[PDB]
């Protein structure tokens, strides 16, 4: 691997500690990485290390190389998982990104349904970090194209982080019309055009998050329940959408239902979702 001194991590610094996450697709362990903070030289930070699985393939390796080469490209966000560090010279490919010790958003919901509970002004406050995080994401021209609530990260202090950028490309860097493009996005988040179409754009993006709005609103709750993957999209072009969920407003799911419009340019951008959650936080708070 080339080298890029900006990002490079010395080994010595970085020691190896517990398991994150379930571990099917990468290997991800909880770190203390000493002087990451370069103002900080002796401090010992808590972060989290993406590597190969012991079983990985060559494709595994080549897909965490343009992972992290994706991750460098997108500037710092709060709302976002951001990279601090690689390992790539001289020993396995360790890709250092910011630790969230909250875990994924989906298990951080439904483990605080009512059998602290989530109010109201906290799921609207989620769903605004994450529109932010979103409108950033596409100012520098990143398709993420996995938005899902088992990619949102949450930290100590609750804030919201869009993580797992697998799948996220530069606008300019899809394959149009190739019938494999999109082959790898999870179905039930994903827009009809980028299976229909084999494009992907940020409106292709603004569907999905209106996905994980229901998922939010839901508490946790798996989208479109009883209705395998085979059998949704003929709904979906059907005008199948799902339900409003209980505990969101008419204004709320008029908003994911917004996300949902079959005409992706009718469909609102990140930036208009951004305003239009910031008024009802506000108004809420
Ligand atoms: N609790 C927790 N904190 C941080 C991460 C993960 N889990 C985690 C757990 C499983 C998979 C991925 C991840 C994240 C990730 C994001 C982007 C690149 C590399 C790693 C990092």
């Amino acid at each position: 691997l080339p080298e890029d001194p900006k990002w490079e991590f010395p080994r010595d610094k970085l020691t190896l500690g517990k398991p994150l996450g379930e571990g099917c697709f990468g290997q991800v362990v909880m770190a203390e990485a000493v002087g990451i903070d370069k103002d900080k030289p002796k401090e010992a930070v808590t972060v989290a290390v993406k590597m190969l699985k012991d079983d990985a393939t060559e494709k595994d390796l080549s897909d965490l190389v343009s992972e992290m080469e994706m991750m460098k490209m997108i500037g710092k966000h709060k709302n976002i998982i951001n990279l601090l560090g690689a390992c790539t010279q001289d020993g396995p490919l360790y890709v250092i990104v910011e630790y969230a010790s909250k875990g994924n958003l989906r298990e951080y919901l439904r483990a605080r349904r009512p059998p602290e509970q989530m109010t109201f002004k906290d799921l609207v406050s989620c769903t605004y970090q994450l529109a932010r995080g979103m409108e950033y994401l596409a100012s520098q021209k990143c398709i993420h194209r996995d938005l899902a609530a088992r990619n949102v990260l949450v930290t100590e202090n609750n804030v919201m982080k869009i993580a797992d950028f697998g799948l996220a490309r530069d606008i300019n860097n899809i394959d149009y019309y190739k019938k494999t493009t999109n082959g790898r996005l999870p179905v039930k988040w994903m827009a009809p055009e980028a299976l229909f179409d084999r494009v992907y754009t940020h409106q292709s993006d603004v569907w999905s998050f209106g996905v994980l709005m229901w998922e939010i609103f839901t508490l946790g709750g798996s989208p479109y329940p009883g209705i395998p993957v085979e059998e949704l999209f003929k709904l979906l072009k059907e005008g199948h959408r799902m339900d409003k969920p209980a505990n969101c407003t008419n204004e709320l799911y008029m908003m994911m239902r917004d996300c949902w419009h079959a005409v992706p340019s009718q469909r609102p951008t990140f930036k208009q979702l951004v305003e239009d959650l910031d008024r009802i936080l506000t108004l809420t708070t």
